[PDB]
């Protein structure tokens, strides 16, 4: 039985080695965060508008000014190859078939260049800064290979304390490789090419990356730039003031700070304050979750684990199936609440509980 | 032990094939809706008025201006024949013996005409519009056979995603038939009698039926007209403005949209705004649930699953028993809260929790 | 292990026949009421006052102007003889040894006269009116035998729907008798002594007893009169206006109306509005429950099941033990919150949660 | 697996005799208090500040004007020797190695003098007053041996009703001794040295110790003085008015009054009202709990059971490990919420839930 996202999670758990499933499903510390990410959606219920002609419905919507099939994206997730062979490509091709963007992780198992050469969809690149020079190299590589949008993830200044991984002594699968860091030379002896080599031999990001550094990144990247990992309207607003074209409210799927608020708690405020695109992720599993966020003003919702369950359970086809179910889910929900055009969603369709 | 509605649910589950019980009991998606429908009643508790003479109590009340034994009705439910042989007739006869109306579903297993010929009680007809022409035929048939009231159900523009049915591959019992669509001719070749035949060969309602279409229905039906499936005081008010004589607040027993609010959440507001009869259903199981709704202003409460448990467990007699228990329940509750005349109920007997 | 009331409940359940334990412990319908009666106490927590000299503490307090050892009473409960032989006397003697009043039920197994002859403590009489003439007889009997206070119970206009009793086909123990109705003659033929005989052959109270009837009772009884079963400050106030010397807020231990509010919900309001003694019962098990009610203004707390567990488990000694534990509990609590004199309790020691 | 405090609790439960584990883990009566102490932390979630340079973080902070490695302390707990041999010394040495103070209990198994001679860290002394003369002796002894701070615990005027201890008939381990009361002479015959001997032969504190007595203690002790066990901003303020240099909000880890509020409920108010150091304990297990309290204004958090689990499970090394984990936990949390300097914490990093 594969009728919803949970069904794929169940199948994924049956097919993945425990260590890998825990890497995927686990959250930080007590996992109160991942639970809160799910529970917060119950803070809203629907107030359908009846007797509305919903015979013709549209899920098409502009994201950052560019039209796509539906307000969804497959968000950046690292080590996809540990879930399914060539996982990054499977996800990218499924997203492309569905008419939505795919975001490649800095910690992907397929390189920026290789993906761009094997997929003609709308590819976005998610950046993690470990070393400024190396980051610049990846950004320029993404630019030259056709990536349309750059996403800076800011919520992993230090690694999250995921206790399942500690219990399992989780180690990156030996057959896997952080492809984007491949060929970053060596032998070079001197400050950089030493301070860099040392940085790469460390599983820690550049914790000093601040607003000033964002300005640097803004000048380097000429296209759309989003800042991911924000949990306040104030930070979202500052990002816009610093040059960002939009933001992605997110708590990294409860994988970094267990007691972090859910981004849903500051969605409406961020939308009202910034006046710019506010995308969101963390906890989305049902079409109703997605519609609630869109009704509150979100430009689009990025999927993390939802599509990864499809990938881990049935590869590319599994991802296609999850996207198909979610699209039919969103469509069904729109019809049921009396909002035929997804772009017409508003808070008026919701009741705060 | 058959002392309340739950006892009949338990017996019904023991006597019905799993597939059928799931069709009856199931809700949309995660079934958070059916649970919420039950839980919402705990938002109110009673503040009895003591030392009131309750030696003489009355449950008699006018519904749409017409007096009936108690403010209850057996609401429209499809495929009753799958629960018990000639289920529609059993329910109708039980309702008639209890002195309350029975609402026949468009998806009933006994035709509009056959029921009217075999039951002299107050029969109401619930309409689903798949094809305008066919709907008109049913409405006129109900009119000519003595049905007093017409109920338009508006919350199934598209089919609900009930996962139990998907797991069981639920298929309408072969010995059952949507009798009201019987004899709708064929062979006829041309636009209609083709666009119609195609519509009937589709398990989907007319999703375009809107306010304009309601105006059409209002002109076709000369007697009392109610719109069912509303979940907002605004929609209820618009229905009255468009000609309706009252409304039925309802989320279809949590079978259509899992995250829909419970109609109890907008009952008081709808009563205050419309100033017209506001009936309600969804989640009612105990007399206290019913009394709470009546105290908040509801004109009457329609029973869905409650009487179906009686039907599935013990046929017509089972329905008689459930109605008898509920009547004694309501009566007992009125005595206990110090409101001898059911028509005297008000919010003053309740405490918001 | 017998260190609190719950320990006695556990022992009582082990020693009583299931039917009897269910009669004792059971509540109306779903028993959400008895649960709410317990849960409501968690709506308040303590804010102790430190560095207060609590070396000398006093639990002595006036109830209706008369001093007693502590602000507790053993409330009226019927069929005590079904829990332990001569249960009414055991409870009365334990209450007397503890220095608190005992309230005899109209449905006691020991007569008004017999108890008064075998116990010299402060005896109160709880009245149920089935027949006016018979009620007058009992009231006069209580008056002539030394009962100091009369309590009219108003919350059983009709019998509660206790489903455990229905499942067990509960029948008053054959070796038991409603002693207070003994010798009410017969053979007499005519209106009364016929309308009366019929009333006694019915397990139903006089549902017509109203405010006018209370006035009649007020004129018949010359001493302190309390009205029990109130659940609103308005009713409590009316009782005072009609002549009552105080009231007992109560939902009959969740045995009559499952969805009734807990009396704790209207305690403070009743105290402020009436300006007269407001006693309370329903749900009290821990000394902290009792102290919370007293802090909110209650004159005294009546125990129902708490002391009955002591009785059912270990007879008179069991009741003595429960009262001893509760007294030590209240004393300990007073010391811990910094209120050495129980009469000094106020809302300032509480925090609303 | 020893990755957090709970892991040490699990190991401690496996290594300690049941009686001892219950003495350690148990709470008063129903233990709703210890549960509330944990649950209250979920009333706040984090709103991280992104793009803040957190490459250089500092946990150093002044407590009562004196700098220490982090805003933590190992609080006073009695009978540590029952958990691990020379438990008091193990805890003291671990605290000293971590750069934080250790508070010796009046009911310690190692004397004030012996500890001071074997540990050169910052030692605090917690006082319980059973007899004024004896208390003075201990205070002077602590003064002469180098203890920097005196803590008066005021929440054990009477002993808490811990039912686990009652069930286990808990008796202070025979190989243990209340060392601080050793050599308090005898044979002396007359008022004191009789009223004193009797006081020592009683497991009850001086319940008369009030504000006047605090003034006496204030004049006796020349250094920093804190009052522990407060649960209101009003009491905290009075302590400052009476001469205290700060307070410790605490409910004694839910071991004294089950229905006591959690000190977290009055932390912000106490900080705002007193304008003096407000330390706190009760319920702290995760670094996030600690950071929430510090963000609300707490000067420091005292650990009770957290470090005792380390002690009971693995002795001194276990305590070292727990402190190491908590420090890394706090550090990680600071980085994640964007507050590199622990002294910069404020309510702005929190969201009330
Ligand atoms: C297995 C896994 C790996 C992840 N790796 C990254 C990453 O490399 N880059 C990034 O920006 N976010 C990363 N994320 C976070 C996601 O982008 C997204 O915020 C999160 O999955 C949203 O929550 P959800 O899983 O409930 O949908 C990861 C999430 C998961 C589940
Ligand atoms: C088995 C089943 C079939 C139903 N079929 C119909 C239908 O044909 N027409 C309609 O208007 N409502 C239909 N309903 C909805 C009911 O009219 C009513 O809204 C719902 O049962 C109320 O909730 P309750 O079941 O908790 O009482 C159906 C409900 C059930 C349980
Ligand atoms: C077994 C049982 C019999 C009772 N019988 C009577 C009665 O005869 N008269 C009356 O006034 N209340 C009666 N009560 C109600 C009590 O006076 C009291 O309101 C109730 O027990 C308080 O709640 P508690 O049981 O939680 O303490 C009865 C309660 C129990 C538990
Ligand atoms: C086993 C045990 C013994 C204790 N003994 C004392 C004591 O002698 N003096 C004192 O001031 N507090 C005493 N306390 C209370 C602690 O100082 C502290 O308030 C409490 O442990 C904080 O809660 P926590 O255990 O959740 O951290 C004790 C606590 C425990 C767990």
């Amino acid at each position: 039985n594969l009728f919803n996202v949970e069904d794929y999670r169940k199948l994924a758990q049956k097919r993945l080695p425990k260590m890998v499933y825990d890497y995927l499903e686990g959250g930080a510390e007590d996992e109160y965060g991942v639970k809160h990410n799910r529970d917060v959606f119950q803070q809203w219920r629907f107030k359908p508008k009846r007797l509305v002609d919903v015979s013709r419905r549209s899920l098409q919507a502009e994201v950052l000014g560019k039209r796509q099939s539906m307000p969804l994206l497959i968000g950046p997730t690292g080590l996809n190859g540990a879930l399914w062979p060539k996982g990054d490509l499977a996800l990218a091709r499924a997203a492309t078939k569905a008419g939505i963007p795919f975001v490649l992780s800095t910690a992907s198992n397929m390189s920026i260049e290789d993906l761009a050469r094997q997929c003609d969809g709308d590819l976005w690149f998610q950046l993690y800064v470990i070393h400024r020079e190396i980051a610049q190299g990846m950004v320029l590589k993404a630019l030259h290979t056709g990536y349309t949008t750059l996403v800076l993830t800011t919520d992993v200044a230090v690694n999250g304390y995921r206790e399942r991984d500690l219990h399992n002594r989780f180690k990156i699968p030996p057959f896997l490789t952080l492809k984007n860091f491949e060929g970053i030379d060596l032998g070079k002896m001197d400050k950089a090419n030493l301070e860099m080599q040392a940085a790469l031999m460390s599983r820690q990001m550049d914790a000093s990356f601040n607003w000033e550094a964002l300005r640097w990144l803004r000048d380097l990247w000429p296209h759309k730039l989003l800042v991911k990992g924000l949990l306040s309207a104030e930070d979202a607003d500052r990002c816009i003031a610093e040059g960002a074209d939009g933001v992605i409210l997110s708590n990294h799927g409860g994988r970094q700070l267990d007691c972090a608020i859910s981004p849903m708690e500051v969605l409406a405020q961020s939308v009202a304050k910034t006046g710019k695109p506010v995308l969101i992720d963390s906890g989305f599993r049902r079409g109703s979750d997605i519609v609630k966020a869109l009704a509150l003003g979100a430009e689009a919702v990025l999927l993390g684990r939802a599509t990864l369950y499809g990938l881990a359970a049935r590869g590319e086809t599994g991802v296609d199936e999850v996207l198909t179910l979610l699209k039919a889910d969103i469509d069904r929900t729109l019809a049921q609440i009396g909002c035929p055009d997804i772009t017409s969603l508003s808070p008026d369709y919701l009741q705060n509980e």
